[PDB]
């Protein structure tokens, strides 16, 4: 019948109507990139492509989660092992992530919005499934558990419950991208990227001023957090991954778990810190896949699930929310003490005047000395980075 494509366009050629004149739909209209989301007969990919104003068709490629349950806790708070791993409580009294300019986008397969542990830091949820933006919370709840735990590793609430995150004074926003099952296509991906920079106000930048993330003015997350992974390479989706960099906004995501010799998408792309996953042993675990930038506990991990539990999995998934967590106490010490965000920085940095150029130095530098193909620059350190940045 339909297939989804996406289509990059000169906006001045392209006429939208062409694409309804040969029995296709218009699904979504990029705010940020001269890109449109379209389903069309499989008949007329020839005729799309033709269309004046029509720069590249693209398919819509698959990406999936990537968490697993391990296999459950008392009813005190717990602490679990990865949170203390990556040095993060010492910090709290510093800051929490409570910095109200701070939000981290977590694009997964969305949140138990109203579990206990969770609720008082959901700020704003989301779905782009099928590329039908909506902030129904019937549509925005996690039907899969996936989100729920990564969200609770990053911003579970310090109180006497459950667990605690990273971040546990962070507020979120919970952007659904994956389905019941944990799959996603790009284009809904590529929506909820461009609805972390949008925020709740639907308007990159609100007062003008071309300060999007630690804009105080704007709603724009600073971190967006995506436990999931594909094959492709798609040049829309990186057109919509270079618009939240550019916006200064730190992305982080999982590397995969194939034990393949390098990231998955987007991970894999330069302006992304692909996160790979340990044990409680310091080990890398045989599942992560290599040449990531960063790594993190990712395996036993014990996180909120819904509705209103808790649980243990394991995956690059789970490492990513560490690392995200950690970036967010960064971007929330830097701007306390000083009224502005770090840049975000590259792949390769090694001072302290950007945020990855602190994870990286600041990093428990594991297995062979310096950057290796297991853990990146090793083991990132909350504790250590705030006191980095603030340094
Ligand atoms: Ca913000
Ligand atoms: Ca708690
Ligand atoms: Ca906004
Ligand atoms: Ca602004
Ligand atoms: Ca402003
Ligand atoms: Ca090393």
């Amino acid at each position: 019948n339909t297939i989804r494509v996406i289509v990059s366009v000169d906006k001045a050629k392209f006429n939208p109507h062409e694409v309804l004149g040969i029995g296709g739909h218009i699904v979504y209209q990029f705010k940020l990139i001269p890109a449109v989301v379209v389903d069309v007969p499989a008949n007329a990919v020839g005729k799309l492509k033709k269309m004046p104003g029509v720069e590249k068709v693209e398919f819509d490629h698959q990406a999936v989660l990537l968490g697993k349950p391990s296999w459950s806790t008392q009813p005190a708070q717990t602490i679990p092992w990865g949170i203390e791993r990556v040095k993060a409580p010492s910090v709290w009294s510093i800051t929490d992530g409570s910095v109200s300019v701070i939000q981290v986008a977590v694009l997964d397969t969305g949140v138990d919005y109203d579990h206990p542990d969770l609720a008082a830091n959901i700020a704003w949820c989301v779905s782009t499934l099928r590329g039908k933006v909506s902030t129904k919370l019937r549509d925005c709840a996690d039907q899969n558990g996936h989100g729920t735990h990564v969200i609770g590793t990053i911003a579970a609430l310090n109180n006497d419950i459950g667990v605690v995150g990273v971040a546990p004074g962070v507020q979120i926003y919970s952007v659904r991208v994956l389905d019941a099952r944990g799959s996603g296509s790009y284009s809904d991906i590529a929506i909820g990227i461009e609805q972390a920079i949008l925020g709740p106000d639907g308007v990159a930048d609100k007062d003008g001023d071309g300060i999007i993330a630690g804009d105080p003015d704007d709603d724009a997350a600073e971190v967006i957090s995506m436990s999931l992974g594909g094959p492709a390479d798609d040049s829309y989706l990186y057109d919509m991954i270079i618009q939240a960099y550019n916006a200064g906004i730190v992305i982080v995501a999982a590397s995969g778990n194939e034990g393949a010799p390098s990231p998955s998408y987007p991970a894999a792309y330069p302006e992304v810190i692909a996160v790979g996953a340990i044990d409680s042993n310091d080990n890398i675990a045989s599942f992560s896949n290599r040449q990531p930038e960063v790594s993190a506990p990712g395996v036993d991990i014990l996180s909120t699930y819904p509705d209103d539990s808790y649980e243990t999995l394991m995956g690059t998934a789970m490492a990513t929310p560490h690392v995200s967590g950690v970036v967010a106490l960064i971007q929330a010490a830097y701007y306390q003490k000083y009224g502005k965000i770090l840049p975000v920085g590259t792949f390769d940095a090694i001072s302290k005047n950007t945020v990855r150029g602190i994870l990286h130095i600041t990093a428990d530098d594991l297995g062979p000395t310096g950057w290796d193909a297991d853990y990146g620059y090793g083991v990132v350190r909350a504790a250590l980075a705030v006191q980095a940045a603030l340094g």
